[PDB]
Order: structure tokens, then sequence, then C-alpha cells
């Protein structure tokens, strides 16, 4: 009796658990490298940090392309801007231009710590007026964080009110929405397969998105001046300025749509990406009471009341530090990056990858790997203290929260000083607890473009020592 002829085999269902964990469970079948074949495009997904550290630095040139994929085309506006943007001329000055913008920020008024420190200041006085309630902290958050990251690309903040950040929100909630269905690894096209309006409502929210930052560009050409390099957009603005004086190489490089594209890379990645680990942080702890409380301990002993925390303050809040590296490792914001593409023929752990092929790089199972990790599907920050609470460990090197290589996160300072200031302002005030209805937000996540936390509550309460400490 005969066997039918299989013309499609799928190692797992699709649409069941998150991707991320389904090739992860894979790897007890198949190793830590192994491959799927959709129609001619090939895709590599790799769980061991070895043959990931070959992919993304010892090999990095090789496998630093960004696949094409019709969603992400009209995101980047056709692979303009940084992070969807394909290895070449355009990725690398744009890249460098936004990294050396950073760089600025160490000094002066327009210094990082009190740009974010300011934001962080209304933040407060703003949830504080919420003494007894339990709120949704996102659009406050998102608030504080949309303004500094305008503040680092345009010198502008928006006023309390201003309804252009609701605007926002409602277009980032959009795209992230129908960027992907759920994680930007489908192993089946099922967007080119059925009827649907998937690309055209991702066009209408990028619309209002490019529409809004077009404005903002127009409006600043009037505002421009080469002896005043302050934030993101002069230092782009410069380089198109430098490269017409016929014109440079980098003109085409850096048109109106260019400029555009990168700006909003970091506008998007600036709220989205920060925001969503907050919520996370501050999920964790809601269901880790123990160690909440010896943050309000080690925050009160370090820093008290008599002033607000400050950048200096990651020398004594350890706990803190530590309890951030464990949300970066357990909820990853990228839990397989942004994909990767060989640029050329290559190899990863000895075996041939062929130029073009998609590479993925699965960070949830490189966080999460049992030989690597004590009880990796545990919250607990002190694995990142030594057993004396007194210092800072790297327990594993199997731990990349912001990727590595030529691909590597742009933002990651940034995100470090936001994340850390915003959670040491909010612990030395605020009582953070759980609603009156009893209910924990949901730690498993929705997996989307970021690794998102459902909408939760959180009961905030104004700190008795910190109102003792008020004369
Ligand atoms: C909690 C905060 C953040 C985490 C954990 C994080 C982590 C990551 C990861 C894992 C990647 C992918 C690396 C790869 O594809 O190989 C990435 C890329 C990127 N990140 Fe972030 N990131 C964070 C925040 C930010 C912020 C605040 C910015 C602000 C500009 C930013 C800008 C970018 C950009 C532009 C890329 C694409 C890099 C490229 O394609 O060259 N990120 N980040
Ligand atoms: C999709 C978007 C959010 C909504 C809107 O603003 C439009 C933007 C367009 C750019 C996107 C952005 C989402 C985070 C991204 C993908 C990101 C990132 C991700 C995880 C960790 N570090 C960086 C780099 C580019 C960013």
């Amino acid at each position: 009796l005969l066997s039918l002829p299989l013309v499609g085999s799928l190692p797992f269902l699709p649409r069941h658990g998150h991707m991320h964990n389904n090739f992860f469970k894979l790897q007890k079948k198949y190793g830590p490298i192994y491959s799927v074949r959709m129609g001619t495009k090939t895709t590599v997904i790799v769980g061991h940090h070895q043959l990931a550290k070959e992919v993304l630095i010892k090999k990095g040139k090789d496998f630093s392309g960004r696949p094409q994929m019709a969603t992400l085309d009209i995101a980047s506006n056709n692979r303009k801007g940084i992070a969807f943007a394909d290895s070449g001329a355009h990725w690398q000055l744009h890249r460098r231009l936004a990294m050396a913008t950073f760089a600025l920020f160490k000094d002066g008024d327009q210094k990082l710590e009190k740009i974010i420190c300011q934001e962080i200041s209304t933040l407060c006085d703003m949830l504080a007026t919420h003494n007894g309630q339990s709120i949704d902290i996102s659009f406050p958050v998102f608030v504080a964080v949309t303004n500094v990251i305008s503040l680092i690309c345009f010198n502008t903040s928006y006023k309390n009110g201003d309804p252009e950040l609701n605007v926002i929100q409602n277009y980032n909630e959009g795209i992230i929405d129908n960027l992907s269905k759920d994680s930007l690894v489908d192993l089946v096209p099922w967007l080119k397969i059925f009827p649907n309006k998937t690309l055209e409502k991702l066009k209408s929210h990028v619309k209002i998105r490019n529409d809004l930052l077009n404005k903002i560009l127009e409006n600043y050409k009037e505002k421009f001046r080469s002896d005043s390099i302050t934030n993101m957009l002069d230092t782009l603005m410069q380089a198109k300025m430098n490269s017409d004086n016929g014109p440079d190489q980098d003109s085409e490089l850096l048109s109106d749509n260019h400029i555009l594209t990168t700006i909003g890379d970091i506008f998007g990645a600036g709220v989205e990406t920060t925001t969503s680990v907050v919520k996370w942080t501050l999920a964790f702890l809601l269901h880790n009471p123990q160690v909440k409380k010896k943050l309000y301990e080690e925050i009160d002993q370090n820093v008290g009341f008599s002033r607000t925390p400050t950048i200096s303050d990651r020398n004594r809040l350890l706990l803190l530090e530590a309890t951030i590296r464990e949300v970066l490792r357990l909820r990853p914001v990228a839990p397989m990056l942004i994909p990767h593409k060989a640029n050329v023929d290559s190899s990863i752990g000895e075996f041939a990858v062929d130029k073009g092929t998609e590479v993925i790089i699965n960070l949830w199972a490189l966080h999460h790997n049992e030989k690597e990790w004590h009880q990796p599907d545990q919250f607990m920050p002190e694995r990142f203290l030594n057993p004396a609470g007194t210092q800072l460990i790297s327990p594993s090197v199997s731990y990349l929260p912001f990727g590595a290589g030529p691909r590597s996160c742009i933002g990651e300072i940034l995100a470090r000083q936001e994340l850390f200031l915003i959670m040491a302002w909010l612990l030395q005030r605020f009582d953070l607890e759980v609603p009156d209805d009893g209910q924990l937000p949901s730690l498993e996540g929705i997996p989307k473009v970021v690794f998102l936390i459902d909408s939760f509550k959180v009961k905030i309460k104004v700190r008795q020592a910190w109102r003792e400490a008020q004369a």
C-alpha cells in the first residue's frame, strides 16, 4: 500500500504559539540551526550564541543585509531609513549620521540626562494627580519619551494636551498592527495568498505619519542654520548641505524622503521600544512584590528623598540595574531581532549559506537556553548580581539584548538612560500596586514587530516616605 505524494511540509502549526518559541522548541528535534524554504526564499534560523555571534560579529558584513517585504517597504518608503534599509551606501550614511547625533548629547543644556529628567519630572507630577486611582500608564510614558525623542530630533517638545500626541499614538498603533500579524517572520506569505486589506490600511497610517513628518521638515528648512548643529535633523541637513558643494555622491543618499524616513525610524523606535520595556518592567514588579520591596529599600538607602535620581546613581542602584537587565533577557524587545540577509555566499557553523538567504537570530532561544542560564523561565534579577549583592556580573555569554555587529541597536545609550531614570523616579515617588479588582498583567506578551505586553492597570499611590520628606 502506497504513501501519498507530499507537496508541502511545515515542522509546526502556523499561527499557534509565538513563532520565536516554536523555533526554539524545534531545536530539540533539529539542533540550533535549520532552514525552511517557501517557494524560492530560504530562511535560516539560528538558536545558539556561538552561531549567532558568528552571524552578527565575526561575519557581520556578510549577513548585514535586510530581506525585502512588501510590508516593510511601505513603512520604510521603499527601504530608505535605517532599520529596514538593506546594506549599502544609504544605510551606512544614515546609520553613521544618526549615531553621530547621539554623540552630541554629552554636555550642557542638551545633556541627555537633563533632557530625560525634565520630561520625567512632568510625568511624575502628572501621575501624582491620579493618587489613589488605578490607571493604564502607557500614554503618560509615551508622552514623556515622545518629547525626549522630539527634542533629540528637532529641539522641540509638545505642550501638555497637544492633540498631535494622540494623532501619533493612533498611527503608531495602526502601523505596528498592520506591519505584521504576529512577528515579522511569517512562514506562509498569507498576505499574497488571500484577498485582504492589510497593505491598504498600512499605507493609510504611514501616509499620516509621512504627512506629519513632512510639515515638520518643511517648516524646519526656514530654521536650519549651519552654525547651529544640535539635533538630528540639523546633522542630516548639514550633510545634504555639505554634499551639494557638481553634487557629491552622498547627494542622492540625502533626499528629503531619505531624511524623513530616517527621522521616522528614530522617532518610531524612540517611543515604542522604551514605552514597551517600561510597561513590561512594571508588569514584572506587580508579579514580584519581594523584588519591588527591595528596590524601594535600595533607592531609599542610596538616594533617599533629598533629591531626585541621577545617571550617577547607576553606581548604587544595582538591583534596579539588574532588574532592567533581566526584563531585557526574559522579554527581549526584539526576540528574533530584525531579520538579516546574506549579502554574499557565506557559512554559519560550517554550513553553506547562499547569497540572499534570510537569516534569523532566535534571541529568545539564547536567553532561555538551559545550559547557559539557571532557571531561564524565572524572573531573577539576582542572576545579574554576585551573591553578595555588591556588584553587577554578566552570568552568561548567551545574552544580547541590543544585538551586535553592523546592525546592533544605535539607541542603546538612550534606551538604558530612559529605562533607568524612569524606573528610578517612579520608585522614589510611587507605590505601584495591583488594582482593586486584583487582576495581574498577563506576562505572556503579544509578539509584533516589537514584543508588546497587553494593556493593564496599576494602582498608583504617593509614597508615605516621599510625603513626610516634603518639609
Ligand atoms: C528597550 C530598548 C531597546 C532595545 C532592547 C533594542 C534592541 C534592538 C535590537 C535587538 C535590534 C536589532 C538588531 C539586529 O537587527 O541585528 C535593534 C535595532 C535597532 N534599534 Fe533598537 N533597541 C531599543 C531601543 C531603541 C531606541 C530607543 C532607538 C532610538 C533611535 C533604537 C534604534 C534602533 C535602530 C535604528 C535599529 C536598526 C539598526 C540597523 O538596522 O542598522 N532602538 N535594537
Ligand atoms: C514601525 C515603527 C513603530 C510605529 C511607527 O512609528 C513607524 C515605525 C517605523 C520604524 C520602526 C518602528 C517600530 C520599532 C523599529 C522596528 C525599530 C526597533 C525595534 C525593536 C528594538 N529596537 C529598534 C527600528 C525601526 C523601527
